[PDB]
């Protein structure tokens, strides 16, 4: 009899239902066996981790690595360091990573792990001492051809460092065992720009499809939210591609372009610099260049969607639930034909249905086409693939070579949605398929077809 | 004393007798010692396989992996499941595969394995359990840096899958350990088009050498027998290069182009469909577009060769023994300058002799040039290389890349045979070198020299 | 107490010095702790080697692998068979290899190894037996991901193959375990040309920076000394890039041009022909094409430098101490702006000094710029990385691809110097940074930061 | 070849070649001269940087060594020393010597030594632990219960062997006899703390029986022991159990001697032991009973005991290395001493051994002082190491008597082997005691090089 894993049970249940709400089990009833086999993890290793504080007292924590599926590649997925962390939670995140990884087209499996060690308040020494203990046991079960972890909440560049360093010390091997590594020791160019650029390349593959190769980002006006990695870099891509960034935002208010024009790459770098020193957009409007009142209007308390006027593309990249149902409709009245999430769960369920019913009711390129986070924002995941690719050759690509390849990888991710929705939720003649509905299913179907080829089920 | 291995002994003779009838041993008489050493296998694992049939009974079969030579690369060669299988047979096919893999210039060794297990009348369930057991032992002695098997008789997608999955299960590693793998779990694009395209690419390099790069496939008429995947895809690549595909065939008869012109790509495809439907060419000529008497002429019970008129290239891609002595001479009467086996052993010994006695009699592009199977149709073998390349970085290539690279590899195959005939079987001045001789020796020399470099012999 | 290690102790002291003559320890006084930690090798293997002579007597020699630092990659570096060999000498060379290797940008650590085994006067059968015995133990501590050794004094192609083959037999793996491999069994194209081209490309990147990208080698008069492959392949590349090779020279004398005009490839192939036959430059001047006193002019005794009139670029590539203080001054008065080493210790300390004190005294493109051997002749190292890169996919590149990539590695190498010099030895405005100082620090800082990232020090 | 200066080693090598030359060996077996050049180079030496962290959290660096010298007879056996004077030279020397010593036990046990130059002096248990953790993280690659089984030495005791053991088990994930000197509940052996001390007395008591044609034993015998750690403690106790008297112990600060004719008692030895636990000195314990009593005891500051005990029969140096020189050798000759063997490693300098072996040549019979070398006589602690492995493999914990019975046997056969080896090859004049030094060195060398020849090491 199972224990209570409510975080996982729901993630399980969300998948089942979307597979049932589709033609997948009419055309292949035998894929209920796939769901049954796939949702038991292949392997879970739990381990005590004993580490020492700056005072010398003993401290105990629980370390986990859920290694869910490896049919399409080595186990791949993040490490989480947070006092909430437990099996139930890492399964929920392992499970989903199978299918979000699978959706990219790369040869990557699915897993997640970490510990309930709480890095808040700890010194860098304490972190280093814990990482060293964590990796002393974890080194046994990973490797560049077996399991390739990465970062997540409370594990970034610094901890990836400590973990890589101790893997090496024990294993006597330099290899792509971890991703999100430093640039001099097997890290990848276009990592910081990965999620920003990846969203833009994805939407570009949507445009060409809907417009039969006739239109692109060029000429288009693009309203964007947020000002961190994700917005900055999606903004820079629109610009290089001859488009128009017409809005940025932070949590206190929106900076939008007055009339026709865009942000320039010079201006975006200013906004970055102030986001490094953690100053809010209202603080830079009093000086040049943002003081120009003919170009910029700063609106306080406001998300940008209602203030941008006529827009063609919409890119939330700030937080979750930053587009409501009333903002979805205003976006539709404003002529916006495309929308993707740079941020995870960026659009509310209300707004999602609003985009999907509108798509449903408008044949072709009169529709507003929506892309969920799990596909459009997988540029971070894609570039991890390319880290390992380069790590395998022990060689650094150029920033042009990674960038170009990143785009191709968002095409495969685009294709996987497009083709799976055309097959399992066939729209009417004229109508665009559902990239959301396609993208919740494609991960499962690639992985289950794989599992059957390999005798994991029958 | 030695055992009886007629299959191996026969193939060992043929190579000795190729090698003796040349200058190889007058320049390097010590290379006789390489011959003695190379033809004793580096390693051979034989093993019992106990497996359960659908009725609950114990079944016993013999498992084999002959790992012959690894000087140029790790062991490369297929698995065969047929009741005929035994050490001698595998030692035959594995010995050959050393030299025919070597001939490509890719870094590949030589081996062969499989079993006396008979897939005839076996449920897919019985196949899976045999594959799971056969792998349970085979996994100890193989691995991507060590020994990389593939398909052969009785082993294709189904078994390559079951074998891969069980390897993954025990070894806990995702890697290029088998080839002919699925598209989603590490197969290469251009896998089906690989033998057809490779033959066409081999011929292209014949044309450039033979005319100094004044000619190509552009403007030439190509006779092609066969109408399965090799014939199909060779005809397509010909058409892509500006060539005319003037014939297709099957066991019952021939479909030829009337006068001048070519098959189009949508005509190959229609044929390919009706081939999947298991119906013959004679049955589609009642309808359009093959009912056009201006364009097509069905000929029952004929091979295409005498009925195509004047022709530039010929591509045997149906069966063994489809060009007789009479048909070689008719192709020579019809001005055909290039003949190359897409099918295996496509030309009968008299056709080969005819073509060789015509080359010796005609300096330059006057001569008909024959290119043998082991050289012309190693494109399935070459894309096995490109499958492995990709697997390593865990990154799919494009069609455009895999395809580009195949031509490169077929250039190397061509160069190896060409140059080896200039050196060790030197034709008179202005007369083309022998690609049959070249290609039966190039293998041996590359390995023998490499073996020496490595202290395998001295 | 630590043993007397004079050659290592001096090499440590030189670094500690060049690190002190900089802002590095001001800006980061913690990095002194790196110099401490880094300068004790991660690991050393010493081992008895017992091997048999042609008479059948047991002979004993010592074998060493210093695995110094593995932060930027797996250990990389040469093996040396010379009777001087001890730990101290290999410690010295390994130490410097870590920093030389980091300079390229590539993911290579640093090591050295070998034995006191004397090849001088040993038969090719004894070398082979020692290699087998030697590699029987060493196999245990190297591999394609741990340590990739190579050649040095006493270890060429022949020895390399003997080492490769015994690693194959034991480990039963074909991998990129060594570099300098035969072209059939994992070699790379552009190996011979590596140092010569490498040099030229580094000077092309210099030009580019020092003329804000408007000049290249196009139009430039280029002084070369030497006439072995290094000068020859530097001279072919200059000419490939639209530049003029106006001198070559042997130890006996110098062949130069009269006024405008330059060496042609074909004339270089005659100097290459007659340098294989061990004959001198003075001998070939009797005949055409060199006998043409209008184009060419042989000067016995002399080096090129005073006789080549006005010149732009100066590539010493013959033997040590070949540019004195005074020839530096003449190179300066001839208008030379660029000078690299292809031959190690090509410039004398006085000439290095003249070049730097000239650079310091002449803002911008008025300066002569001196590039040091460690950065300029990193071409053989670069291609070592590219050889491995190729062995990780079992797929060899074209000459043109290895050539393109050798260029970019030389760019990274330039960058690393230039940027480190801009940082830790800031030049005055308009003055070029010191690449000698650049390349001395850049190695250490790159390896030091990575060690901190990976918690090897704190 | 360039070769580094390893003075301690080179000397131990040359002296072995000497004692083997000075005998009928290489005439009867001239091919063994080839084993000489082979044996004396090590099979494998692993060096490694050890990086660790002090209580303030500052980085510290140290040098790690394991010398794997010979393995023909067995897996590499021999201790770990943590002392600031440690280098490859010293470890090669201690390594080399460990080979023949382990061969003399008659258990299938090779030779080697390792350690670090980490000084435990002044350092907290948390620092040592953290040191052993980083030390073992690298060493775990090159050792194993069928490969290399290290042990204690100066700087490494039961404390450090626990720390090291536990980090092996973490990384490698096997519990095994990959070390010795272990605690009684996690693979340890009974009699390990007793073993060296017991071993030397056991050995010496066969010297008595032989030299006295069965007439005498330790019964009656006054025996001058040096040192006051575990070796001298249980050596002393073994002499008191066998009817002898112990008339001295000592530390680095001084010697504590008997007055008149009595002995140390187990009661006293136990107190001296608990004093040595806190690591207090012999000068700190003579100012209250039972060591005040100046009719039984006299405490001497700065002195080794030898001149102060007067007339002695046996001498048992168990303090530290090079504690006996020619001066003291002659002092023991003049004291009527007839038997001497070291408890401590390498207690007698070459001068002592030249003296003792000159003395033996000169005087026939029971007038000779007879010296037993280290490799033969203080192999009791290392014999019991082999039995610790035996017991880990057997997966059982043998009784005190069973181990003792086996230790006993081991030192018997070693004495026999040494005695019978010299008798065959360095044959004495009539009456004259045969050389235990030349005999023990041959018997081991032969066993090693003979096993090496068979295994294709030399030919």
């Amino acid at each position: 009899n199972l224990p209570h894993e409510p975080e996982f049970e729901q993630a399980y249940k969300e998948l089942a239902s979307t597979l049932e709400n589709s033609t997948l089990f009419q055309k292949n009833p035998e894929y209920r066996k796939a769901l049954a086999v796939v949702s038991v993890p292949e392997r879970v290793i739990q381990f005590r981790v004993v580490w020492e504080d700056d005072a010398g007292n003993v401290q105990v924590n629980r370390g986990f690595r859920v290694q869910f599926n490896s049919a399409l590649g080595p186990y791949k997925g993040g490490l989480r360091f947070h006092p909430s962390v437990n099996l139930s939670i890492l399964k929920f995140l392992g499970f989903e990573q199978i299918f979000k990884n699978a959706l990219t087209g790369l040869n990557m499996g699915g897993g997640k792990g970490g510990s309930d060690f709480d890095p808040k308040g700890k010194s860098d020494n304490e972190i280093r001492r814990f990482c060293v203990s964590f990796m002393t046991e974890l080194c046994k079960h990973i490797g560049a051809d077996t399991d390739v972890p990465a970062g997540d909440i409370g594990v970034t560049g610094r901890e990836v460092g400590f973990l890589f360093g101790q893997y090496r010390k024990i294993r006597n091997q330099w290899e792509g065992v971890l991703t999100g590594k430093g640039g001099s020791w097997g890290g990848s160019l276009i990592r910081p720009e990965a999620t920003g650029y990846g969203v833009v390349y994805y939407v570009e593959h949507m445009i060409a499809h809907a417009t039969n190769g006739q239109e692109s980002f060029k000429g288009k006006r693009v309203a964007i939210s947020g000002s961190g990695n994700v917005a900055q870099y999606a903004a820079l891509k629109v610009i290089e591609l001859g488009g128009s960034v017409v809005s940025l935002s932070d949590s206190q208010g929106s900076l939008i372009i007055n009339g026709e024009g865009s942000f320039t790459p010079e201006e975006i770098e200013l906004i970055a610099q102030t986001k490094v020193e953690r100053k809010q957009l209202a603080s830079i409007v009093g000086a040049a260049p943002f003081s120009d009142a003919n170009k910029f209007k700063y609106i306080a308390g406001a998300r940008p969607w209602v203030h941008v006027g006529k827009v063609d593309v919409a890119l939330p990249s700030a937080t979750q639930n930053e587009i409501s149902g009333e903002e979805a409709q205003v976006l539709i009245n404003a002529g916006c034909k495309f929308i993707a999430e740079g941020s995870n769960m960026g659009c509310t369920q209300e707004a999602i249905d609003t985009f999907e019913a509108h798509r449903t009711a408008n044949a072709g390129a009169a529709a507003i086409w929506y892309a969920p986070g799990k596909a459009a924002n997988a540029g971070g995941v894609a570039v991890s693939g390319l880290e390992m690719a380069q790590n395998s050759a022990r060689l650094s690509w150029t920033s042009e070579e990674v960038d170009a390849r990143l785009k191709d990888i968002m095409r495969d991710c685009f294709k996987n949605g497009l083709e799976t929705a055309q097959e399992y939720a066939t729209p009417a003649e004229g109508v665009l398929p559902s990239l959301v509905t396609g993208s919740n299913i494609a991960g499962f179907t690639k992985v289950a077809a794989a599992m059957k080829d390999q005798g994991d089920w029958w």
